[PDB]
């Protein structure tokens, strides 16, 4: 696929941090077209349920919808393409051979614009998956780092390396995002990246992207984006078709938070 | 309540020439909050059913949250605070004491960020509303105008004097949406306002607000919003439960564009 030459492919060095919850991130098709981000995440029960995090906002919210999807695990460049250059903006050479077929809507909820599906078949050992950790807490982080398919295309790491801020949708007063601010001349999103994990230093999913200014244009402010935050999604709409935490801590350990698991 | 003071009271000589349209536009709450706009539109039977569009984004989706919804009807200031004063950035005069409770959802599809309600309780002649038309042809128009709740707050009107584009949300590839520019000192939109439609020069609903960059502070480009189309809507996500074909033109008369219909009509 085709997105932005400022991107960066998740095997340059870049990524270097990030080997496990790189395996997280998947692309999805939405009733045939390659459509969104998703991703895995592990459960206080460390036992390789298929939650799959996503955006509100792509739609994928009825059993109909989720029935008919294509997950499309390990699709990226298989070089490092230098960011910026002409190589980089190009078509990619990823693969979309390893794919699973069909999940079910355990929750979703508008105002944090996240949907978590349980995708239907059980992760191959081949694909080499894992299953991210997440972190609930009520706080900012000094800097994150995003994995994502921009334009649904081959995968693209992109960090921030300043502090996150708290805020509503585009700034507006409220809770229910964090704010995340690109490098200058750093990774950014674009459409097709939503519904893809945003991850603290500890590499624990915080919110997942609903979207924002940036591109690979954009400068100062504009340069960010905003993640619907777990925090605000644990509760969500106050019942389990409307939250996480049904799901990702179904026994009630009362885990703030938790590390990843590995296929391995 | 209290939105930007840029913004324009209905009841101000900017509303002289959409009297009618002004009185589809609602105010309302989910689960007891405040929430978003909604406006009611006319359909190709002229009955008045309660046809109610919105935002899909503001979450009324489920049968619950639609059962519960408070709409608001003729919640605006009572006299014209001028544009840009204090006056008009300050808490209104608005009543909510007119109001109706509980809607179905007909339709949603995310794409074009549309849900069509049908509300549960029967017009009230007294409360004086109108059904707005709609106009689901491909095109453009050479401006258009919005008629709003911004942070759900006394009703509000905002004019574009430009030609509106078809994109994209924010501008990306896209036929989805109609990109509205708003005027250097004019109305704009702001939380709350989603959901509120976008007339033709004719009067009829083009599409209802998604989001977009503009604020009572921002400038050029980015004093602007993004509508999702009718048009797009019309066929939405190809079923009765994700489409407005099938409720707006229940009879199949294959109309591109209809009037609206009064209260007293
Ligand atoms: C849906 C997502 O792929 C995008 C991500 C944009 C990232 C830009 N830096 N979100 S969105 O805001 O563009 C959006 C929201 C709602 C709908 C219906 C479409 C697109
Ligand atoms: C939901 C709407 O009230 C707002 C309107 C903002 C208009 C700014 N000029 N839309 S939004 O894009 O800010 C938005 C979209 C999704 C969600 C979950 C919240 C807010
Ligand atoms: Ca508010
Ligand atoms: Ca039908
Ligand atoms: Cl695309
Ligand atoms: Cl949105």
């Amino acid at each position: 696929g085709v997105s932005g030459s400022c991107n960066i492919d998740v095997v340059c060095p870049e990524g270097n941090g990030h080997r496990d919850v790189i395996r997280s991130v998947a692309a999805y098709s939405k009733q045939g077209t390659m459509w969104c981000t998703g991703s895995l995440v592990n459960n206080s029960a460390n036992d390789k349920k298929m939650y799959f995090l996503t955006a509100n906002h792509c739609g994928m919210t009825t059993a109909a919808i989720a029935s008919s999807m294509v997950v499309y695990w390990n699709y990226q460049n298989s070089t490092c393409r230098a960011p910026g250059s002409s190589s980089s903006g190009a078509n990619g050479d990823g693969s979309l051979a390893q794919s699973q077929t069909g999940a079910v809507v355990r929750a979703t909820n508008a105002a944090s614009d996240f949907t978590l599906l349980e995708l239907n078949t059980a992760a191959n050992p081949a694909y080499n998956l894992f299953w991210a950790g997440w972190d609930r807490r009520d706080q900012n982080f000094a800097g994150a780092t995003a994995i994502h398919h921009p334009n649904v295309a081959e995968k693209r790491i992109s960090h921030s390396t300043v502090a996150t801020e708290i805020s509503g949708y585009n700034g507006a007063t409220g809770t229910s995002h964090l704010h995340v601010f690109w490098q200058a001349s750093g990774g950014v999103t674009e459409p097709g990246s939503s519904g893809s994990p945003i991850y603290s230093p500890e590499k624990r999913v915080l919110g997942q992207l609903h979207g924002g200014p940036s591109s690979c244009s954009a400068t100062g402010a504009d340069r960010s984006d905003y993640y619907g935050r777990v925090f605000t999604s644990w509760t969500g709409g106050g019942t389990s078709a409307t939250r996480l935490s049904d799901w990702l801590d179904a026994a009630g350990t009362g885990a703030q938070f938790i590390d990843g698991l590995d296929s391995t």
